């Protein structure tokens, strides 16, 4: 078995190898990459996402989210308070202010320590989940706005024809902005490209051990667990590496820098934070191997997680028994 310790693998494709996205994903899996839950892909040196970022300040963040924490430093929840709209120019200036900027630090490790020590005492503002793309239309390789769609994957593998569309989303981050422990909707893959700015640190649990993280989360967030049988779908819970180590949960960590892709694999729980002002683009995708994970994915039926138009069809076709009760939560 390849990659039996479930380490995060890093790939350096040549420009020739960067032409066929599906094939490269299948290659990475042939080497065991999926066992980690997360892989890094460093694009060929010749490749670029776009020519410059010189005119991005005019993008609107219509609903910036202030991430307010509750709990203790290693075990907390976050709630997202909606703020008034601001442009990326406004947001970047805010990120760089004395109140919100990255503190002085020695290296990524010292900054990681400062994040876990101090996150809960601050409320950074995240411009998340903005439909759009920063890839130039002429970028032909690994352009997250030109991938094969999940609906088309389901049609090719299963023959069924469904409504829905699949488009990317932009994320504008600042110091301490946080993504809580989650898997993707319907346990899909994700791919995330860091267009610009400061790094993003990731933590991940191998898919084969995801249920160990779930059991810990039920112990650490016991009222959330009683409220919903899949409350990590709410994307609100944080658990630090120290706490994971104390409880014997297998995990890995890696820092993504500007110009790099990350791939998350089906049922790979992940969480993380941004080091400073940055912009990432991400989208879900499927392969044939995903189909069985889609059939088995948990669902939030308490109604909090409240998910997309396109996820309806996935549930209807892959989880017809759940269909009914899941759409009662989503209506
Ligand atoms: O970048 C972020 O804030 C969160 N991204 C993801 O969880 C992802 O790409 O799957
Ligand atoms: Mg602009
Ligand atoms: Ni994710
Ligand atoms: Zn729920």
């Amino acid at each position: 078995a390849q990659n039996p310790n479930c380490n995060i693998m890093i790939f350096h494709p040549t420009k020739e190898e960067f032409n066929d996205f599906d094939k490269y994903i299948a290659y990475m899996e042939s080497q065991g990459a999926h066992r980690a839950g997360l892989a890094k892909i460093i694009p060929p040196k010749e490749w670029k996402a776009r020519e410059t970022y010189d005119n991005i300040s005019e993008i609107l963040i219509a609903t910036p989210l202030q991430q307010v924490a509750s709990g203790r430093a290693g075990v907390f929840t976050q709630y997202h308070k909606k703020k008034k709209a601001m442009t990326v120019g406004e947001y970047r200036h805010l990120a760089n202010s004395k109140k919100y900027q990255t503190p002085p630090h020695q290296n990524f490790e010292d900054l990681e320590r400062k994040y876990w020590k101090n996150r809960i005492y601050n409320s950074p503002i995240y411009g998340a989940d903005i439909s759009g793309s920063l890839f130039d239309e002429n970028t032909k390789q690994w352009n997250l706005g030109h991938l094969g769609t999940i609906q088309d994957l389901l049609e090719k593998e299963c023959g069924v024809v469904i409504e829905g569309v699949n488009t990317p989303y932009l994320y504008f981050g600042m110091w301490k902005t946080t993504f809580a422990w989650h898997t993707e909707d319907m346990d899909l893959y994700s791919i995330n490209y860091l267009h610009l700015g400061e790094p993003k640190t990731w933590y991940v649990v191998p898919p084969e051990h995801g249920q160990r993280l779930e059991r810990l989360a039920r112990e650490l967030f016991p009222g959330s667990s009683r409220g919903c049988g899949a409350f990590l779908r709410h994307k609100v819970a944080l658990i630090s590496p120290t706490v994971l180590k104390e409880n014997g949960i297998p995990f890995n960590r890696i820092t993504q820098e500007a110009g790099e892709f990350m791939v998350t694999f089906p049922y790979g729980y992940h969480a993380g934070f941004n080091h400073g002002f940055n912009c990432a683009e991400a989208i879900n995708f499927a392969t044939p191997r995903w189909i069985d994970y889609g059939k088995m994915a948990s669902q939030c039926s308490c109604g909090e997680a409240r998910v997309t138009f396109s996820m309806d069809a996935f549930v209807r076709i892959l989880q017809p028994e759940r269909y009914d009760l899941w759409k009662r939560g989503q209506d």
